[PDB]
This record gives structure tokens, C-alpha cells and sequence, in this order.
């Protein structure tokens, strides 16, 4: 029935593990986002995490259907598109829009981490907008459990997107999940405020990453950023994950608490 219930109108994007399509129902014309996977059982894990999600700043999971070898995952379509499309290259966006999206990103991330889930691929492509421009964290294909029965487990898989990835994930055999998601959030904030990513990756072979470690914020992208948010970015984009600021402390930051417009 699926082909008789739903029409796949277009490609929306690809997750790390899969591809998702705009689907419109042939009776109701209801429009949804559908992820279709040809069935290895990473998907079983993805589904199970998707079933846990209940928050305003996380995408809405409708449910799943398995037909043939193929699995179907249905989710709320984000009528606002992705955050990536609100970033003007070389410019970013107005500082108050950035702050609001960053407040919302932090709300979603706090939520995930409080259920012991790490997203592992936070970037503007995976941050979607509803009709009222409320941000929603999407794509749980790399998400995983880092805390269960109140015990933390360290991660050891490299994954994500290079320019968003924390430097410890390139160097350490094992590392803590939360500080890696905090890192990526800082790269997203950079992108929102400067319309460009600071480095290809956070390794010593990368000159722009060295420049930042030497504190040369007279260079781009940093020179485009006002002093208050830059001060936050200095706390987030700290190489040593154990000195990196934590989300509770982000919520006390000066710019984070600045009334804007
Ligand atoms: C008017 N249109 C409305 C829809 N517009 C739009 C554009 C990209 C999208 O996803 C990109 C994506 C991001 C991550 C992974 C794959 C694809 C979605 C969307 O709703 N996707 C989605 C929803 C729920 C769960 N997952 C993805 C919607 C573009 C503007």
C-alpha cells in the first residue's frame, strides 16, 4: 500500500546513514518527511531512539512501517526548512536571530543529554525550522546512548562532519559525549554569526585552527563577531574537553543572557 498511500514528491536530504523524502498523502494531502531504508540494523537503534523523543526542539517522530526488506520512518515535515538556509554566506544572520536559535539549540541539546542521548552530528543542515521558526534538532542516524542507569559510557567511534567535530575525537581513543556536542554547537554559532566555518578540521595540520589556538581573533571569521558572543566562543571552542564550558555554564554566559534587538 505505501506507494498507494504516499507519493514521494522530492528529495529532502541524506542523513549520515540514509536518505529522506518529502511525502504527501494521496487522500489527505498531509505532507511529511519520510526516511526510507533498504534493509545493518543500525536502523533498529535509530528507531528506538526516535521513539524516546518528546521535546519542542527535537523533531517529531510519527512512527514506522516495514514492507519487503524496506523500512519507512515518518516524521514531521519542518515547514521552515533548515537553519543552513538562513545563514547568508560570509554574513551569517542578525545577532538577535542567532541568539534565539542558539537558545533553542541549547534547549534541545540539554533535553537529549538529559535522556542520555548524544546526537553526534549537530550542524545547520540537521537543525530544522517549523512554521514559527522554532528550531528542531533532526537526524538521529548517528545518535547513541552515552548514559544508562546513571552510568556514563565513553564514546570511541569517530563520526560527524569534520568542520563540526571536536578535536578530541580526532586524537583520543575514547572521549566524553557531551563536550563533543557542545563543540559542534559552537561551530554552529560561529556559522550563524559569520556565515563561514572557521576551519576544515580542528587539527594541527590546519592553519586556521592554529591561528585560533594562538588567539588571532583579528582574523576571519572571528573579526566579524561582536565581542560578547566571541567571548562565549572562547569558552566553547577550547581544545581540552575537560576545560571546555558545559551547558549549565553556557546558560550563565553574558551574551547568552543579553537582551537583544
Ligand atoms: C518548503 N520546504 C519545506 C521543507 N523543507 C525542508 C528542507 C530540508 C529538510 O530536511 C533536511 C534533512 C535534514 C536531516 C536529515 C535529512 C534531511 C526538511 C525536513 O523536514 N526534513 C526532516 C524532517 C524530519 C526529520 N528529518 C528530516 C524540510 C524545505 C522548505
Amino acid at each position: 500500500p505505501f506507494v498507494e498511500d504516499w507519493d514521494l514528491v522530492q528529495t529532502l536530504g541524506e542523513g549520515s546513514f540514509g536518505e529522506v523524502q518529502l511525502a504527501v498523502n494521496r487522500v489527505t494531502e498531509e505532507a511529511v518527511a519520510v526516511k526510507i531504508v533498504d534493509m545493518p540494523e543500525n536502523i533498529k537503534k535509530e528507531i528506538c531512539i526516535l521513539k524516546m523523543l518528546n521535546h519542542e526542539n527535537v523533531i517529531k517522530f510519527y512512527g514506522h512501517r516495514r514492507e519487503g526488506n524496506i523500512q519507512y520512518l515518518f516524521m514531521e515535515l519542518a515547514s521552515g526548512g533548515s537553519l543552513f538556509d538562513r545563514i547568508e554566506p560570509d554574513i551569517g544572520m542578525p545577532e538577535p536571530d542567532a541568539q534565539r536559535f542558539f537558545h533553542q539549540l541549547m534547549a534541545g541539546v540539554v533535553y537529549l543529554h538529559g535522556i542520555g542521548i548524544t546526537h553526534r552530528d549537530i550542524k545547520p543542515h540537521n537543525l530544522l525550522l517549523d512554521e514559527r521558526d522554532n528550531l528542531k534538532i533532526a537526524d538521529y542516524s548517528l545518535a547513541t546512548v552515552f548514559r544508562y542507569n546513571n552510568r556514563e559510557r565513553l564514546l570511541n567511534k569517530m563520526c560527524g562532519t569534520l568542520p563540526y567535530v571536536a578535536p578530541e575525537l580526532l586524537k583520543r581513543r575514547e572521549f566524553h559525549a557531551e563536550p563533543v556536542d557542545v563543540w559542534s554547537c559552537g561551530i554552529v554559532l560561529t556559522a550563524m554569526l559569520a556565515g563561514e566555518l572557521p576551519w576544515d578540521q580542528p587539527s594541527d595540520s590546519c592553519q586556521e585552527y592554529s591561528d585560533w589556538k594562538e588567539k588571532k581573533t583579528y582574523l576571519n571569521p572571528w573579526k566579524k563577531i561582536d565581542s560578547a558572543p566571541l567571548a562565549l566562543l572562547h569558552k566553547i571552542l577550547v581544545e581540552n574537553p575537560s576545560a571546555r564550558i558545559t551547558i549549565p555554564d553556557i546558560k550563565k554566559d553574558r551574551w547568552y543572557n543579553k537582551p537583544l534587538k
